[PDB]
RNA sequence: UUCCCCACAUUGACGUUCAGUC
RNA sequence: GACUGAACGACCAAUGUGGGGAA
């Protein structure tokens, strides 16, 4: 089957495909284990499991697992919080990122810790400034199924024959932006009549819309995974990794990954669009028709024990917030702000302290930002949804 | 258990009908299987359609007859629209139905000496009716899942055991198959919308129960959409069940719970069958449920048969009662129709979806049927991803 | 009549074993 | 391998009946 056949990447190729999905799936699946009791707790019930590997070098057990998670599903849009209090996404990919993030900041703080860690950290000083990732050090990204959105609107049991090399003899655009459904692991396509969201409105009962997965893992493939907030200390990083256990269409997925926004110019200074390795694995998981788990499980190591959120609340099921939400990644960062000299920041603390301008402070990774949402529009693809502007309208303690 | 009489002037004899349509479906599923010997004889649920031209019971011809219990997996979903959604034997009957009255009207647009052959006749409102005698009556071996089925799945043991508690919530209450499970279920508790992506990714794939099906092809007729361009709504006379008869909730889920209906467009209406079981009802199919469903169309050399799981026959090949098959026939009549005989002239793109669209008025009955069920507190109906309709013929 | 709680039944997938057909 | 069939096990989320309550 041609279309199930891995995608070589655009990036470093340090280990050969096949070796390198099957181990971090392995991996990831093992650990999720571990973190279960065997698989054996309550909180092991999953539908879509995701997780995030680091390699150091050519050496395929070099391996960490980074970060491991579960969730299918979206927050209700009456439970959003005006202070960054609640999950606003918590499909596993998703969360899998989010809790890398901590990784980086825990090593950001490693580094400047003293220097005896600096050997240790993941990190360096950058000729550019700021930081940068050591000379070998990669990420990869594993979801137990591919991503919601554009990936996934596809037959399985049917040989694909989306574009011809001429030029479709009826319509285009085969890419389209898609968005999660409110009470639904489900994604449907965004209207062309694009209306904007409003904070009061859909607090009320009115549509609250999340990019699908597809959607924001394109995003990454251009600004880079460690989002705004973040670059202002490092250069942008880029999955150079995406095994699927399951779903797995190279055409479909490189399609949705990158190539749907090939038109996508002007990218600032160190932003690409990054084409990674994609895979699917040797043993793929079998389709489980059933209810799937309202909760989504984290974690990050470091940590001790898995963190379990209710996916509708975006807060526990104590309702105590998550170590993953906005306003927990402000604490980090405020922290590791605190701990760096002001002549090694790559841009200036300039705007003041509430999440949104902190936010703006990122000139580089908005302005990719904007060169990617054009790229979409002008792809013929939809345009991006935002959240409502109070929704970053926040301070700490 | 008692047959319930259809409009206000009486063409034929209740059971004498029901108990010839009932013989002649099984009869002629008997011919086309080597007397019930064949491989695919193994049946669990039987459906048939009868046509009647007049009154001569003798005048009766079997147009379609299907066998099939089971709908489509998830994995099976075809965005080309090869794969058939839903296997139940009275679905594929209506479908098998449809390939009856496209071969008609091909019949009918063919040469002038044909037209006097086929059913239908042009229309004084545009487009084309059937000629004035012509009734079909459906025909199942045992009662619609959903609401007339779920409640009492048994035989009534007759005494008039009439439902001991008629006014429950969970009566009339539209209901879905479930993918993975048995039973029917509300709708209620299944809030939000169908997604392509959800289906595949293991959340459980709902159709609608026959029984709401059934209840809507008494209001919007069972021609469907597509053909609806081209003639004027059709309904069935009279629904026979070879088995498990209550009356009560035969009419109830037939059509009685949605008499709230207002505001349907011109020629379309609520209908009221004739409602029967039969004289000798049929003995329950000893077995494991073929994973198999069957069809067979007048006119056809051979039956069909279809795997319910995959929604194509054996070898992967398409069945000629899929979506695509049946826009093709659809594209071709159309070409063969003179635009001043079009009761929709509204032009469309040609994909799937938005050719449906085209039938405004047949759209507008849909519409008012939901909101029917919905005002009743009976649910909202669930339909398939938006995404199954988005095809083209290549 | 309708609901509630408990108990017992009823009605498409899965797994195991056994027999077959191409 | 696919399909076909007979047993046995475990599901599925509705539904029935009963006893008991309640409006
Ligand atoms: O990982 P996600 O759940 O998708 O969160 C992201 C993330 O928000 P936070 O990092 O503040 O949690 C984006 O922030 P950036 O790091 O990319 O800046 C933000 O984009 P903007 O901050 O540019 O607005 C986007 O929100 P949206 O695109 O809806 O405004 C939002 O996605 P969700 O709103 O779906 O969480
Ligand atoms: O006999 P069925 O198997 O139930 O097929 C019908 C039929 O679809 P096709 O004729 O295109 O196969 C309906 O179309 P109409 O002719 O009634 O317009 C369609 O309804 P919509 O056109 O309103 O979408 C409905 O699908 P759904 O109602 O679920 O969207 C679908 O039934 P299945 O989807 O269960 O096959
Ligand atoms: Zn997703
Ligand atoms: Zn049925």
């Amino acid at each position: 089957t041609p279309s199930r056949q891995p995608i070589p990447s655009e990036g470093l190729q340090l280990h050969l495909p096949q070796v390198l999905a099957d181990a971090v799936s392995r991996l990831v699946l093992g650990k999720f284990g571990d973190l279960t009791d065997n698989f054996s707790s309550p909180h092991a019930r999953r539908k879509v499991l995701a997780g995030v590997v680091m390699t150091t070098g050519t050496d395929v057990k070099d391996a960490k697992v980074i970060s491991v998670s579960t969730g299918t599903k979206c927050i209700n849009g009456e439970y959003m919080s005006d202070r960054g209090l609640a999950l606003n996404d918590c499909h596993a990919e998703i969360i899998s990122r989010r809790s890398l993030l901590r990784f980086l900041y825990t090593q950001l703080e490693l580094y400047l810790n003293n220097k005896d860690d600096q050997k240790r950290s993941i990190f360096q000083k950058s000729e550019r400034g700021g930081f940068r990732l050591k000379e070998n050090v990669q990420f990869h990204l594993y979801i137990s199924t591919s991503p919601c959105g554009d990936a996934r609107i596809f037959s399985p049991h049917e040989p694909i024959l989306e574009e011809p090399a001429d030029r479709h003899p009826n319509r285009k655009a085969r890419g389209q932006l898609r968005t999660k459904i409110e009470s639904g692991e489900g994604t449907i396509p965004v209207r062309s009549n694009a209306s904007i969201q409003t904070w009061d409105g859909v607090l009320q009962g009115e549509r609250l819309l999340t990019m699908s997965c597809s959607d924001k893992i394109a995003r990454w493939n251009v600004v880079g995974i460690q989002g705004s907030l973040l670059s202002i200390f490092v250069e942008p990083i880029y999955f150079s990794s995406i095994i699927l256990g399951s779903l797995y269409h190279g055409d479909h997925l490189s399609r949705a990954m990158y190539q749907r926004i090939s038109n996508i110019e002007d990218l600032p200074p160190l932003y690409t669009l990054n084409k990674p390795l994609l895979s699917g694995i040797s043993n793929a998981e079998a389709r489980q028709p059933g209810k799937a788990p309202n909760f989504s499980v984290n974690w990050t190591v470091g940590d001790s024990a898995i963190e379990v959120i209710n996916a509708t609340t975006g807060k526990d099921e104590l309702g105590r917030a998550s170590r993953l939400c906005k306003h927990a990644l402000y604490c980090r960062w405020m922290r590791v702000h605190g701990k760096v000299p002001s002549h090694l920041l790559r841009s200036k603390i300039t705007k003041p302290n509430v999440y949104h301008e902190s936010k703006l402070a990122a000139k580089e990774y908005q302005a990719a930002k904007a060169r990617l949402f054009t790229a979409f529009i002008k792809a013929g693809l939809g345009a991006w949804v935002e959240k409502p502007t109070e929704q970053d309208q926040f301070s700490l303690t």
